[PDB]
């Protein structure tokens, strides 16, 4: 044999393997813990509401 | 996760803390022993006053 073999194989090996049950896959990301609108509020006021 | 997580906060973890008692907190400083003057004053004289 004058060409590659098995042992040649690197990041096929290495990548983790799940298994599928569809033909789509979805997954669910997390991008902010919320909006940048400043902290500071003052004495005995409600502060303001944020979302993620 | 694509955010940050609790072990990336640094700084808060490390400043020193203390207890307040009051929304107004006091302290005193010592800026100086004393305005430059000479000290050297001659035989029988009396030195200049000096405060910090």
């Amino acid at each position: 044999n004058l060409s590659f073999t098995d042992q040649h194989i690197k990041f096929w090996k290495k990548i983790p393997k799940q298994k599928a049950y569809s033909t789509v896959e979805q997954y669910g990301q997390l991008l902010d813990y919320g909006r940048s609108q400043g902290a500071f509020v003052g004495e005995g006021v409600l502060p303001d509401t944020n979302d993620s």
